[PDB]
This record gives structure tokens, sequence and C-alpha cells, in this order.
């Protein structure tokens, strides 16, 4: 019913192991359609090699529930769905244990901004979220998964549309964008300046983050 | 006398240079057959790239000796077969020198859960085996090496249905699951995990093992 | 008007993906020809994967105007052709944002020579630059990021001629050679030292610079 | 004059950068003929793309001078030389730059034993030479790093033929073996424990040597 929107979805899942963003059937992508409110993501149970565009499922932004498609849909549904209804600006989500961004995750710690190649993606320090309480873990855990990221960016006063990616604390990156492939972009970006800032760190334990200027040279020049 | 089994065997020994869990001829994989009482193991002394399903050697449960097999079995087949007959519910042994379980195994120390991406697939802490003894080492190696394996599980009181994996003390590690495929997937899980543990650690040197409650959300959840 | 000098760069340019110095379309490179007063260089705005010679731009080094191209000129234009004028002796220059440079970049320090691989091609420590003022990162930001560049070499006494690269703090490295082809080579062994100059550093803390013996006969032996 | 030793070493120097021991131009590999009082060796100033049987060179054992062949040998042919005069085992050397190994070297540091991945290759520690004094750099610079190689196993009481493999302070790897294939085996694993040699120190900055009697069962049994 939104062939184009399989076909993007289809291939940004498919960008994730060629990116070495993901291994086994980790990882997944989304995107959405505002106007039809409904969300076309990748199944679960498929290996990338044998995915195609069929393959991908729509799935109800109010109600959550399968609209299209013969295959389940990822269990992260619920996190990108509650992500698509209180970020209004996004239209594509990506979720990968990335390596290194993963790493940061695991050590619940935020990747600062220390670089213009970060500052080309994110406005500022890419924040980390607090652990989840054993309520939210034992509740609807992929929905309260999505609570945590937005309550992260509430608290702490930071816009989605400027900061496309969140660290959920002993769990991996999240990522977003203007649709699909862009999500995908700063999926990769958000992995590279994870593990620059692992080692710049080593290099330098006292690094300050980079001037605010150049970070706003940077970013608000595009964007 | 069991091509099918062999084929299996082959292709995950085939998988293990694929995810550069190997160099050279290291590592092999074996899958049982309880049935006929018999295993299937990786050839010693093949190339990966020349490597046939007929390579392939039988080996028996009970005896140890080869029941069918122009080859000779991997030398490290003892350990496997101990383990076949240690731990009933596995079906597939892999054995590899992955550069970052290696890193662990050198070091003497068992690798912390401190992300889903470890609670999917191991149930806790992956355990580092105590150095073997001289009397071990220079009498049945091989076998004594499992040995080592089990009684790590026993007197820590591990069940080896919920940890499909070991380091064995300065040397590397051992992974297992339901089949040969099974566990090839487990022994990349666990050589990724292994990764981000050396890393996640350096920026976190104080970091805590992950919520209980989030490992059994992720561990139980499957299985 | 420069069919050759045009594949050149654009072979230059395709080298960059190749040798894992780059990703997405970060990067650009460029080659002079002084008789005729211009310089060309990778358009900005398109993949490396359709990329082709007609897509270079021809550059005045004179007044930094397009000569010819249909394409906009890469965004760091500016910062290439204030380094034609003020070395004369290079003929190419190569921009990467390649992890382990940028590392070095963004923890502000500048690598030094600790083995023969790095004497081979740089004569002495590879500078950082200090960080650029406000007024700086607000005006003219690539012509003042070649101008920082500069006065790093001026008031060192570098001689770019023997230091074919640096490294732009907060940002990432620039190199030089007398190609295009030359340039890229540099650039991927800056990358190299950068790699090893951060564990050698780890295992050696305390490590001195490389015997200016050593480094002599290795820098000076070549060129 | 020698076609299959040719053969043999050309398949060697072009396995170099297969197995990512080498970028660009550096490395070289020979394999020597002793009844002929030769060794053939990977010219100098050939691209490892364009590189064939007929490039490789003879040169003699005993004069240094080229036999046969139309291109230059490695300019590392004096080091080659030496080490098949002084040690009359070997019948293949193999100088890399591979990063972790020389990642050491340049640190000055010995690798030590720490798993039993090293103990199937090396004897013990593999060896760091001392620096080279000025009279040796600007004397006849790679033979006397031949020299410094010779030097460092007779005062420390190393058997080459135990031992295939050494790091040249602030310079690299040199590995040898029973023939261009076999060294070329050590040179590959030398770098793998180098690499996992750096990181197990990392999570284990005080942990010893391995167990002397798992390093003789490992080194012994083989070999
Ligand atoms: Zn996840
Ligand atoms: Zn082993
Ligand atoms: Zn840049
Ligand atoms: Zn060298």
């Amino acid at each position: 019913m939104l062939e184009d929107l399989k076909r993007q979805v289809l291939e940004a899942n498919l960008a994730l192991p060629k990116h070495n963003l993901v291994t086994l059937t980790w990882g997944n992508v989304s995107a959405v359609d505002r106007e039809r409110g409904v969300f076309v993501i990748k199944p679960s149970g498929v290996d990338y090699s044998i995915m195609t565009a069929d393959d991908m499922v729509v799935v109800s932004i109010e109600t959550g529930e399968v609209v299209e498609g013969a295959k389940k849909p990822s269990s992260d549904t619920p996190t990108h769905r509650l992500l698509y209804q209180a970020f209004p600006s996004i239209g594509g989500i990506v979720h990968t244990h990335s390596r290194h961004a993963t790493i940061w995750a695991q050590a619940g710690q935020s990747i600062p901004a220390t670089g213009t190649t970060h500052a080309d993606y994110f406005y500022g320090t890419i924040p980390c979220t607090r652990k989840m309480t054993d309520a939210e873990i034992n509740g609807e855990y992929e929905w309260e998964t999505g609570n945590v990221i937005v309550e992260t960016f509430e608290k702490q006063g930071i816009d989605a549309a400027q900061m496309p990616g969140v660290l959920v604390h002993s769990h991996g990156p999240f990522a977003w964008g203007k649709n699909a492939e862009d999500a995908v972009h700063n999926a990769i970006v958000l992995e590279e300046v994870a593990y620059m800032g692992i080692f710049c760190r080593q290099l330098a334990p006292q690094l300050p983050d980079m001037q605010q200027t150049l970070l706003n040279k940077h970013y608000l020049r595009k964007h």
C-alpha cells in the first residue's frame, strides 16, 4: 500500500550491515507517512540477505496495530511508534547496536562534542538516558524505552530536531532523521563520533568540549 | 553416514573465517547426533578454502574413536567430546581464538554483562576458567581442558544451557548451542560483547554489571 | 580544459573511500596547475559512486572564482586555495576526517615521530594547530582555517615541503604533496602513524620521540 | 633461473596486502636456496598489483650482488642477506610494518607470551632490539639492522629456530620460517599476538607471562 516507502525502508535496513552497524539480525529501520497515519518498519525474524520490500510491515501510529504485512514487525516497533508520536519532526528511525555507540551506552555516558564531524550532525552532547526502573522494564518495555528517551530530551531541554540521536543506558543507540536514508546517515555518523570519542578521550582525558562558536558554526551552517 | 550433519558442520566451519573469528587454520566446529551416539567435527590440517563435506570426521561420543572419515579429526576433538558428555543439552560446539574473546582469556578475566546485546545470549557473566595444573597440562591436555570447563560451571553453579560460552585461561573461547549454526551465532556474539566489554570498561572503569531485572528481561524473553 | 588533471583529481578523490579515509561524502582532493594559475577540486554534493571527471571543478588561484565546471566546488575550496598560495612547493591537497588522524585533531595534540614509518614521510612532529578565534570562526571560516595552518608552520619554523601534513584543532587532517596522488599517499600514511601513535603511547606513556639520527636517516634518504 | 622460487616469493609478497600486514609498497618477502648460495627477494619500486614473478630479484648470499633480475632489489636486501648468513635454519624472511607489531616496536617493548596462540609459534617472549647507535644508523644501515637483530638473539641466548620473529626498535617486525610461506604465516601470527598483547595488558596490567608448562606444551608439541 506504500510500495515506495517499503522500498526506502528495505534499502535502509539493508544498509545497516553494509556499513557494519550491525551483525546477525540486530538493528531495524522505519520510516513514517504522517498523512496516512502509519509507518513502515523492518520485519522480525528475517535475515538481511533474504529480505524483500514485501517483508516490510505497515503499522498504525495511533493503535500500533499492523495495517498490512504477512510478517511480524520488529520487536522494537513500540519504541519507534512512541518516538514518531513524541517527535513530530522526525520521518525516519534507526536502531542498531553498533559497537562503539553501544560501548558508550553500556558505560552509561553521553558522547561529548569534540569535533566538527560531530558538530555537523548533532547540536551538542549526544545524550545517554538514565537507567530504566524495574517497573518500566517489567511493564511495556519497548514502549517504556521510548518514554525514557522522550523524558531525557524534555528534562534536559534538548530539541529532537537538532539532536537526531540518543543512547539508551545499557542497551544501544537510536537515531532519526527527515527520512529513512537521513536517519541511516545520522546513525553511521553517531557510530563514527562514538568511536573517535573513545580514543580522543584516551589521548586527552581532560579535553574540554569543543568551542561553542565552532559547534554553532558547523551545526547552524547546515540545517 | 550423516551427509546432512556433515554439510551443516562444513558450513559452520566455513563461517568462522567469514565472520573474522579466525585466521589461518585456527578454530573448529562440531555438531552432535545423540541418537547415533556420534558427533561430526572439522578435520585437522585442511585449509578452509579447500574443505569439503567429505573432509568432516565422524567420532564416537563414548570411545572418542573415529567412526568414519579419511582425515584426522581436529586436535580439539577430546574437548568437544567431553563437553557433549558433560552437557546433555548442547548440540553444537565452536572453538576459536577470536581476537577479543581471546584477549579476555589471556587476561584470565570473566566478561561481565553490561549490555542487552550480551543479555540476549548469555545469562550473566561469561566465565573464564582457572589456570590448568601442570598435571592437567601434561596429561590428556585437550580432555583435561574440557574437565576444567565443566568444573568451572559446576563449582560456580552455572547452567550450560543458559551460558553457551566460556573462556579458557590463557587459551581462548569455547561456545555451544542447540546445533552447529546456533553455536556459531553464540560464538560471534561472544566475540562482540568481548570487544565492547574492553572499551566500555575503559570509559567506565567502575561501571557496575547491568541491572539484574534488565538481564532477566532480555535473556528470559528469548530462550 | 584540463581533462588529464580532472582525471587525476577524480581518481584521487575516489581513492579516499577505497582506503577507508572517509565515509559518506566527507573528504576532498585537489591538484594545482601553477602555469595556468588554477586548481581542480572535488565538487560539493556528489556521491563518490556517481562522481565523474566532468564533475571536477576548476578554480582560479588568484580570485577563488570558478573558471569551469557545472557543479559547486567543495566547501573547503578556500582552504585549498590559501594553501596553494602560501606553499609554492605543493601540487596536491587532501582533506579527510580519517578516524585516527581526526582523533588527534580533536584531542588538540601533535603526533610525535616514534617510528621509521613516520620518518619516511614526515620530517618530525606532525603539528596540530591552536584553536581558532571566534573572529576567525565567524569570518571567512575556510579561508581562515588556511591561515591558521600557515601560521602554525611559520611560528614553529617548519617547512611545508618537509611536513606534508597538519591537524586542525577540533576538526581533522590536511595533507599535501607533489601532486594529487602523492598527497593521497601522505594522507594515508598520516592516518597510519596517527593510529600507531595512539597505542604505542598506551604501551609506553613516557616513550621519547625517535632518535634524531634515525629520523634524519629515513627522511633525508628519500626526498 | 629459479622460476619456482620466484613464484613462491611472488605469492608470499602478494599475500602481505591480502592479510592487511601492509599498505602502499611497504613490506618485502624473500626465500633462500642454500645449495645455489642465493636468495630471491621482492623488487624495489613495484606496486603489488603489477608485480609478476619476473620482477623478483636473485641475489648472492656471499656478495649481496644481484645475480639475475631487471629490477632493483628491495632496499632491505642487506638485512635479509645478513640474516640468512647468521641463521642457517631459516629459509624465508618477511619484513612488514604491520600496525600492531610496529606499535610494540615503536614503544621499544618485547611482546610477552600470554596465550597459547602465541605459544604455538613463538617459544617465549618475542624480542625487541635495543636502539641502534648513530654509528650503526649512519653506516651500512640495513646491514647493521641485521647485526642488531643477531646481537639481540645472541646476548639473550635465544634460538632463531624457536623464535621466528623480532621487533626492531622504532622500526617494525621481521619474521622468518622454513620457507616463504612459513615466514608469512609467522608474520601474520606475530601481528595477531601483538594486537591481543596490547589489550590483554590493558585489561590486566599486572598479568604475568603464561605458565611455562603451557608454553612448553604448545610450542614443543609442534616443531
Ligand atoms: Zn536493541
Ligand atoms: Zn585453541
Ligand atoms: Zn573537514
Ligand atoms: Zn621497514
